[PDB]
């Protein structure tokens, strides 16, 4: 995250941690035994991390668990990202209370303007690498389509949308690919792409969870 702020200590119970053995994506907790990230952050011998805030001191709260399957969406382009959303099944569900909790899924999307929260152990940098220990936010707008098809002429789809600041110094980078877009505590997206971080007229992309929520509920439903 660049530009943002130390979220504090387990602020986002629902942010959870990617990890084989480092930290390579945020994930977001939908309920006691599924996460969903980004189909680009796929990999075998994920351990998901839930409770935490600094990822390289164990302080308490956290709880670590192995996937028991990630499904990619079948529709996933690694070329164009469109459709990057995954779910990941937990071995044992976890125990949620005040520091481990889900977030709730939308019943509608959201509308340009729209204030969001951003999180994650990303690049603090845009010119450069600076990963932090402790968990970072970033409170950021929705972008109207139009703004967001003039930044990335033909390369959004009605799966994605863009949110943050045209001016540039705020954004979401490397380290934060899969993690939540909270807007009025519903998860209305993932991160997902961008070019750089924090440039001027480059803003983030980000997968459209409204559009998936009947894929996850049947996915879910049957596995
Ligand atoms: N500017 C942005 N809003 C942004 C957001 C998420 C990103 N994630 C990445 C990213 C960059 C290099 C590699 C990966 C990657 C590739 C495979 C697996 C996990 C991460 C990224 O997510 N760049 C990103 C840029
Ligand atoms: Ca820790
Ligand atoms: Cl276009």
């Amino acid at each position: 995250i660049v530009g943002g702020y130390t979220c504090g200590a387990n602020t986002v119970p629902y942010q959870v941690s990617l990890n084989s053995g480092y930290h390579f994506c945020g994930g977001s907790l939908i309920n006691s035994q599924w996460v969903v990230s980004a189909a680009h952050c796929y990999k075998s011998g994920i351990q998901v991390r839930l409770g935490e805030d600094n990822i390289n001191v164990v302080e308490g709260n956290e709880q670590f668990i192995s996937a028991s399957k990630s499904i990619v969406h079948p529709s996933y382009n690694s070329n164009t990202l469109n459709n990057d959303i995954m779910l990941i099944k937990l071995k044992s569900a976890a125990s949620l209370n005040s520091r481990v909790a889900s977030i709730s899924l939308p019943t509608s999307c959201a509308s340009a303007g729209t204030q969001c929260l951003i999180s994650g152990w990303g690049n603090t940098k845009s010119s450069g690498t600076s990963y932090p220990d402790v968990l970072k936010c970033l409170k950021a707008p929705i972008l109207s389509d139009s703004s967001c098809k003039s930044a990335y002429p033909g390369q959004i789809t009605s799966n994605m949308f863009c949110a943050g600041y045209l001016e540039g110094g705020k954004d979401s980078c490397q380290g934060d690919s899969g993690g939540p877009v909270v807007c009025s505590g519903k998860l209305q997206g993932i991160v997902s792409w961008g070019s750089g971080c924090a440039q001027k007229n480059k803003p983030g992309v980000y997968t459209k969870v409204c559009n998936y929520v009947s894929w996850i509920k049947q996915t879910i439903a049957s596995n």
